[PDB]
């Protein structure tokens, strides 16, 4: 029935758009399908392996987050709808040239979970979209705008089928793709987070890294007090794998503050922030312990932030130990 | 180069055979093909649900368990190779009818990783494959085999790829499957696991039903004596997804007895026998905490156990505790 | 480098459109994409066979005629972009429901080459646009504008690559599919045909109720008369194709009036016209025999024309043969 | 249903084979996929335009021509089924290597239809198998037999759809890709032609060259002296698509000796002897005009012959002519 071309411009036709909103997110989507063509054949194509070199951020870099990387850097920039793009895999913003640029900014991550590439576990592409606040000469300050003033985020899931998640102002929808003839079925209209589920996803290989609160609401998990079944235990070990099982059956995502990372892992623009704002628009909370994602004016475009983030209920739950205790 | 007929063929030809253990194992590689074309789509084809039954083994069943069940009954069948099929879905054992029956006894999991469906997660399908011992008429009695009678196993991961592992007397291989032309392509060749990893796999949901030595070796990954940095933590939820990544990186993976399994969970049959011997022929270990898994004379069809399974090192490390303790 | 989508864009930025234009093609394409991938495996899917009925215009019905019949109906509908419809086969003019109207006239042969399916010869897709004249509510009279009118019009090649031909006020431009991705890809850049070719494409099956001139011109190149050596005969039985061949390679196609047929057999509306459009876009010519194609006010939306296309001087050579005779 | 491995094996299980007919056959369907595969993008990837030679048979040789050469060369060999190869592409035989040889000789049209490719019209490959007579070490001779020995022979049509047509003693077998999953499912079972058809299919370009038969015979089409109607006109311009449209549909194809080719121009090794041996176990007839073509001992292995196929009523009404004549 709907695809999600057809979706887009419906939704963007309603709220009067020039049409950028639109060209940019259906260039979006043919790098996602490029992407995810690749990756359900990376191993056949030598693509596991290392790219050699650093990023910005720490990250041991594979050829998988390369051409994954130049695709949407070629995709955003062709759509004339961009003008700033901040990646993962590039030290500085990028500014799209003066003929081919647009009013928007687009911070992503090109290729999310590089730690599970090689094992063939789940990977995804996160992405989020600002309007250009500025007059100015477009610089790397139109991307350090906070989460809140997202017209647009989501992020694409290669597991065990090709999803691609979105949210905007109105809500989220889930459109699955069909490689046999390579388009976006809409497949989840509208989807709200349960307001309490029973899976906790986190890495307890940082137990001893991890502070009071975490400490005693994992303990919590596992030995309810309400004598109640304890939580089951879930980490794919890739972000976008574990927010969207976190999406769709409830619970709590977690990457927290440790002794040793005194903002967590997890980036703030490309990473944090879209999940955030996904989230939020499904009907469940984001924080960083101590504040929302998506009220913290980034200073930096590659900082991290902690993350807890699904049902509102057991987000809830923590932030109260976070209180019980600072 | 290298593709899975190919190879079989090449193998199953040096070791003189009838081409029996051929046609099934081709037959095999296409039930796989087409369970992992509907995966990729599965929600396009409303193939998330529930099929409407419960299990021998007590599942709540989804028609991409059905779908996938009945494919491979069916191309296990027109093999002309097997006269026992043991299913997860199938109370009773399959008996091959007379005209279409060969010397060989199959039991597999047609989609392993139910819980991660929705969620799209990575799924799988594991099998092993016995000779027939009795002149028996065929009975249920030819699948009550110890895992160290096997003669094939192996399992496909519909992850981020589709994956093809498969293990025989003399080693594992690993072969990808390429969408475009449908078929399988060696990837690894002759595959061995890291004598120690660093990564511990389980779901720590149940910490309060785990028995002593569990939780003293969990202690210690997180803990680490030698004032080592603590394993990381990983747990998809799907056993093939784990198994696998523990295959690749090294590492442990646990579903241990537990206060309320005396048996753990997984079934004997179709889970933890294959997985224990592609373990073992990678060069890594297969315990039940007191005992190898392959030497486990079955007297159940659907009988579960526990599992420890990886690096050698790492399995041996809690072996000693079990011992230690008991 | 160039897919469809941005080509189109680009192409409709510059002259700076709404965006509607764009829309229905996009719309289109999808479209030819989902016809495309059936086509692929149409026998795979029963789609051999009679759907059971007659056209307006005479054919017996075909399944595939059906399926993809809707499938543009639909898409083009959903566009948002049309007001009237003529397909080959619906009696009448098709009027889009208000909500869903927009300001353009699409008349197309949703599958051309019937009598090629069963044995898996090369079909297609023909389609033309012209934008609505009328103040009067949308009718049937909005189609029956002449060729002349035509601001886009093209037609996709399912040969043994499915390839999607598309011309407009400045030139034609050719897009190939790359299954892979389901994206088309720009394979040729503002197309030109050869000035003369030595192809003749004809059904000869006629000879006998053809017209003098066909009959002379026919002679004339199986017997050269300045001895050179004779054109080569080609005559796939599928407009598309032969057309296509014509204008890659250079040549002539006909369809011309016979003794039966005062008026040919391909319809103006749907066959005739836009393969005169994209051919005189090239550079090559389409006439009746006596009159260009383009020029032809129709009064019928399912009336038929002859035709006469390919490069300009064979083209010539027999309008100075239907002269030299009547 | 019925897949071809399937098929294959049953059949050949019945005729109590080696297996190595088999592994053969299979090998050369990979072929076939990756073929196709390539053919439906080839624009995609450059595969149009000259790979730079001239064949023995005097060919303008394209790079799809060396493709799909060396794929068929690469995976007849691995097959450990075949000693001798003649391909189009070749000049001498091809002897496999002792290690690797079995005991066939295979003829193949690696990609028939060469001046069809560029315009993206029909093309396909064709294959003949015998079984080896000499205990000569393998020599260009073992390809040196008349059809009549033939013990398997068809060719895969890329087509509107990929079909892969194939014929042993017992009849003629159609088997479509279905690009999913990447096999090849039964169409069409024990394939038999009409008994008379109403399509001729020649490239009459050649009406000066003809003989004193084919001039009359055509003239007989075209002028029914039971005052019937005329045959419709056919010739895509590819071996394979007329050969098989006239499988399907009935009727005649020709491609006859002339004043300049006394021997015709397609090559009896590999484009004439399969087409005839299908073509009989269809119930058809296969004529020089003089001769049944699978009773010609070849002496040469790129020699050409005439050749008239398809309908017996048809091919019969034709050889009367030829016998009216000399
Ligand atoms: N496809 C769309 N879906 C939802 N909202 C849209 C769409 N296109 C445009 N808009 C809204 O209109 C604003 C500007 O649209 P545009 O003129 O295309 O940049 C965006 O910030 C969106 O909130
Ligand atoms: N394709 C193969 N690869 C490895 N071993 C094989 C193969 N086919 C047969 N064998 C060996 O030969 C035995 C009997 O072969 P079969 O006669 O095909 O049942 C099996 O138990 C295998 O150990
Ligand atoms: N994508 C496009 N390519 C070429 N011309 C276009 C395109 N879109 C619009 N136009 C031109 O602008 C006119 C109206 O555009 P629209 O406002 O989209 O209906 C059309 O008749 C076209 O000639
Ligand atoms: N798959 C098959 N289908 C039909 N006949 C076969 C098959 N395999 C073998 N045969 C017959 O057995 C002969 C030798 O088989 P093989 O031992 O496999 O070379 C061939 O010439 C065939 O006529
Ligand atoms: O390896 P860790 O410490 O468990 O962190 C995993 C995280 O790393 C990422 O790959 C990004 O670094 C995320 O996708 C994932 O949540
Ligand atoms: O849900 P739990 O208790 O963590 O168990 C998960 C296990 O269940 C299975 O789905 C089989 O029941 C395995 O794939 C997986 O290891
Ligand atoms: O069957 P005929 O008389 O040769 O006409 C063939 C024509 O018919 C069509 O299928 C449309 O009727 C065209 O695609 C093709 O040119
Ligand atoms: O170009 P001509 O003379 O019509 O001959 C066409 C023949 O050439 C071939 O391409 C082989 O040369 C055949 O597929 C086809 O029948
Ligand atoms: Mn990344
Ligand atoms: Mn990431
Ligand atoms: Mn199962
Ligand atoms: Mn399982
Ligand atoms: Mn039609
Ligand atoms: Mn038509
Ligand atoms: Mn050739
Ligand atoms: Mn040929």
């Amino acid at each position: 029935i709907v695809t999600l071309t057809r979706f887009v411009m419906e939704e963007g036709r309603k709220a009067r758009g020039t049409g950028e909103m639109t060209q940019l997110l259906n260039s979006l989507c043919t790098a996602v399908k490029a992407i995810s063509t690749a990756v359900r054949k990376a191993g056949i194509l030598h693509l596991y392996g290392i790219a050699g070199s650093t990023n910005v951020t720490g990250d041991q870099v594979k050829k998988l987050d390369v051409l994954s990387n130049d695709l949407v850097i070629n995709v955003l920039k062709s759509s004339f709808a961009t003008c700033v793009l901040v990646s993962e895999e590039d030290k500085n913003a990028i500014i799209v040239e003066p003929e081919k640029r647009g009013k928007y900014v687009v911070c992503f991550d090109p290729l999310d979970g590089s730690s599970n590439i090689d094992c063939l576990v789940s990977i995804g592409t996160i992405f989020g979209i600002y309007r250009k606040n500025s007059t100015d000469e477009p610089s790397e300050k139109d991307a350090l705008q906070p989460g809140r003033n997202l017209v647009a985020a989501g992020y694409a899931l290669y597991g065990s089928a090709t999803m691609l998640v979105l949210a905007m102002v109105n809500g989220v929808n889930c459109f699955m793709l069909d490689p046999a003839i390579g388009e976006f079925i809409l497949v989840d209209r509208d989807v709200k987070i349960k307001k309490k589920g029973s899976i906790y996803s986190i890495n307890e290989g940082y137990a001893k890294e991890f502070d009071p609160a975490i400490t005693e609401y994992i303990q919590r998990k596992k030995f309810p007090p309400d004598n109640s079944a304890p939580y089951g235990a879930r980490y794919v070990g890739s972000m976008v794998a574990d927010v969207h099982r976190t999406l769709v059956y409830g619970g709590i995502f977690m990457y927290p503050a440790n002794k040793k990372s005194p903002k967590g892992k997890l980036r703030l623009l490309y990473e944090c922030n879209p999940m955030a704002y996904v989230m939020e628009k499904a009907g469940g909370l984001a924080t960083t312990g101590k504040e929302a994602v998506l009220d913290i004016v980034p200073t930096d475009i590659h900082q991290r932030a902690p993350i807890i983030l699904g049902s509102p209920e057991d987000v809830t739950e923590l932030l109260e130990i976070y209180q019980k205790h600072a």
